[PDB]
């Protein structure tokens, strides 16, 4: 659940770094 507070777009969870996942806004946590 280590996902620093950043607002970038994504398409799938594994899109961002660390353990971030793609939330409702289609953006990473």
């Amino acid at each position: 659940r280590v996902c620093p507070r950043i607002l970038m777009e994504c398409k799938k969870d594994s899109d961002c770094l660390a353990e971030c996942v793609c939330l409702e806004h289609g953006y990473c946590g």
